[PDB]
């Protein structure tokens, strides 16, 4: 019975007790951990290429890492010259390379990238069904993990500068990267959380904070101002501070992973959260979702970059609403999880109710059986004839209903009054996804799929994974 | 039997270690905060002083009794949660005492000048006017144990992303020629069997030079004192100068500061100027008063420009007490000279080695009073041909100039480096001037009969403008 909550708290407190060490050109897996073990116990490790071949130590305990930092030294070898901060980014070499002892055995490389698409599309090809199809892709790209491990890291880096003044600060993930549904490659989204009997009254002297939005755009200045130059490994760094929501995007060469970092939002949490549930209650609704993302992805419908695009997360809340509406559905409704709820899980941010229960097994298993197949075809159906002008999705009550603005797509944020995600999204761009779609429905209706494995050609959701 | 600077130096940071900074309550009872506080641990020192309300410094004996006063402290229920050692105590009941005897204030500057003359005045002999004016501006034990504290704080702020710092004070805040008010000069310096088969070390960016670095560095822990740090005002990052430095003030203990990373060629020359102040109190005398007499006349100036340094004025000062007969203080190379393979320190190429034992110098026999050496210094100086001659300090003569710049005075611990590079014609000119005016005065002056008449007479007559 593990909250996202619970899994979130576990996950850094192991990050926290985390190195990562460059490791020599002819490695001794053994001796290495042989070596590391000295300074503690190991729960976890693993190996990646990355410019070299890095490790991931996780150590049983914190003090290790103390310990670890205890005998290391910094480049005298390059002096004066480097910025001494120190932190859990080690280079380890041999005293003495001429001493080399034992037998040369490879070491086992975790992958941190997923294959492309044109690799995917033989595999796909040779599956059976379209179900198996889905749940190849769902595989070949969702998170190792490792890949985790590694995300964790990254954020509990991050959070090192934080604590200089803020000791009881956080630095987290959320967003693809916790929800369930991220695949490799994906950004680390990061939300920075700050704050949390004599005769005389003793009190601290502190220097006072300016306004929300002021002290954030500060707090985040400075940082993204020594991921830059303390570093090491941060390059790319973008302080973009004076969106809706300050931000500062930023590359880390050791993890590979690119990201970015604003302050804390407990409404994106929620969200999080919320899917973090949906993705858990069935594997069918992660499967569909890594599928239609990556479908958009290949016919250009989502983008990288901000824009008039539908984004994967409204995409993704697109999905879940489709699956609300089966017979009987696939996942509660938000209200039918509100229900649920108890006072432990009563969250109100904003003047906004974000209550939902956490706890899995308190919500009645989905009768539905529908296959993926169907469930492919069917969204594709669904949403291609679905009345864009006249209605907007609800997640809360799962159902149609009027829009309350006259946006193209509208799509009810479930934490706020009146929100509409999709805003952003214009005509053209929402009528080239139903004609995607509808194009998508008739391929795959219309298909002889006995005939194309034959054939050699694709079918499945090979033929929609293909352009047009 | 005198200490090192280098001991000197490492016994007060070890005392302001284990020191905090307490503001007052309006109606303050000395004692129970005392006997309170004392419940923490024991208390070797004490002391308060005015600064926008009554603070008061407090050096326990134990570095523990500051985590535990820590530990009864609370946060202000906003604000950046930066723990340190800046305490504010208030009375649970204000309006049910009653309680204040007053408090001993140590003071933290000096009388201006004005205050002064009177009191110069009134003297005896010159010896005394010098002395008198000298005792008045020179560092107090409070002040000083107050200037070491300031820069434990910014270490211990510094070490939120450098645990292995240290922050030392360097300057006329260590030198012995110290006068209240001055600015705490702040070096920030990094320092710190092997059980396995493999050298390990740090991942950390190779910059082009210790220079950017030091750049970045000081230009993050700016800022951080503006957001963060608390009582820290006016910060002025000037990063770009010869020395990359960050000004900023200390709203706690008053002062203004310099932060720079630590320059050990700038250390050395603070060690020797301790020498030469221990070595006779005739040296501090002087240097004090024509450092005031120069700011009266305007040769000196705060800001940075065509002026005289106070640097440059006290290595004048040295190298005119190195040209005694015998000389009062002995040459840089006479203590290279005494120095042991424990003082040999080679920095930048050059070899800046000379002794930190001050009983293996031989005591001067030099026996001349102020009354003379204060006019003798004007005189020389007056009728010194600075455009055919620079101060070495290192040889204690005057030499050919490597440049031609009109004041030249030989950096000791460098090449081909000019201290006074800066110093133009006209202000030298007037410098001269200032001094020939002022020897005259001294030598053709009726003492006695000033008096008399309560006029200025002595240093006070060389004190004043000449409108
Ligand atoms: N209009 C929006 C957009 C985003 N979010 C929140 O901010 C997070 C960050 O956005 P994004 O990175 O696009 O979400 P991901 O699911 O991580 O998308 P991707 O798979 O493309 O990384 C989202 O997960 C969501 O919780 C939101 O509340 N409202
Ligand atoms: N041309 C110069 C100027 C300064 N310094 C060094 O910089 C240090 C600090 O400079 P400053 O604070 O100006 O010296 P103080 O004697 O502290 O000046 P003041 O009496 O005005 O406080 C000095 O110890 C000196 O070694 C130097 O080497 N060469
Ligand atoms: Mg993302
Ligand atoms: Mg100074």
């Amino acid at each position: 019975k593990k909250t996202f909550t619970e899994v979130q708290t576990e996950r850094l407190e192991q990050a926290d007790r985390s190195v990562l060490i460059k490791c020599p050109s002819k490695l001794n897996e053994k001796k290495l951990l042989q070596y590391l073990s000295s300074h503690g116990k190991i729960d976890n490790y693993f190996f990646f290429e990355n410019r070299g071949i890095h490790a991931l130590i996780e150590f049983s305990e914190k003090s290790s890492v103390a310990s670890l930092q205890a005998v290391t030294g910094i480049p005298k070898a390059a002096e004066h010259h480097v910025v001494p901060y120190k932190s859990r980014l080690f280079t380890f070499t041999l005293k003495n390379p001429g001493s080399q002892a034992a037998e040369e055995r490879p070491v086992k490389i975790s992958p941190q990238s997923h294959i492309p698409v044109n690799e995917l599309i033989p595999k796909l090809c040779h599956a059976d069904s379209i179900s198996s199809q889905m749940y190849i892709l769902l595989n070949e790209y969702q998170l190792t993990e490792e890949n985790i491990k590694l995300r964790y890291l990254a954020c509990s880096l991050v959070r090192d500068f934080a604590r200089a003044y803020f000791p009881d600060s956080t630095v987290k993930p959320f967003g693809s990267s916790v929800n369930t549904f991220g695949k490799l490659g994906c950004d680390v989204d990061m939300f920075l959380d700050f704050h949390d009997k004599g005769p005389f009254e003793m009190e601290y002297q502190m220097k006072r904070l300016p306004s929300e939005r002021l002290a954030t755009q500060k707090i985040l200045s400075i940082i993204g101002d020594c991921l830059d130059n303390f570093g090491p490994g941060y390059s790319s760094v973008q302080k973009i501070l004076n969106a809706r929501c300050p931000l500062v995007k930023f590359s880390h060469q050791p993890t590979g992973f690119q990201c970015d970092l604003s302050v804390s939002n407990s409404i994106a949490i929620r969200c999080s959260e919320l899917l973090y549930i949906y993705g858990c209650l069935d594997p069918r609704v992660r499967a569909l979702v890594f599928s239609l993302r990556c479908w958009a992805r290949v016919h250009g419908l989502t983008n990288s970059v901000p824009g008039t695009w539908i984004t994967n997360f409204s995409l993704t809340m697109m999905i879940m609403f489709f699956l609300q509406k089966r017979s009987p559905p696939i996942i509660p409704t938000l209200d039918q999880l509100k229900e649920l709820a108890d006072e432990k899980d009563k969250h109100v941010i904003g003047g906004y109710d974000c209550s939902f229960v956490s706890d899995l097994s308190k919500i009645k298993p989905t009768k539905n059986t529908e296959t993926l197949d169907e469930l492919l075809c069917d969204f594709f159906q669904y949403f291609g004839n679905f009345d864009f002008r006249k209605n907007s999705l609800n997640l809360r009550k799962g159902k149609e209903v009027n829009k309350p603005e006259s946006s193209p797509l509208y799509i009810w944020n479930p934490f706020e009054q009146d929100l509409n995600i999709s805003k952003n999204v214009n005509q053209p761009q929402l009528e080239k996804f139903v004609a995607m779609a509808r194009e998508s429905a008739w391929i795959l209706q219309k298909e002889d799929k006995t005939q194309q494995m034959i054939n050699k050609e694709p079918w499945g959701l090979a033929a929609v994974l293909i352009p047009f």
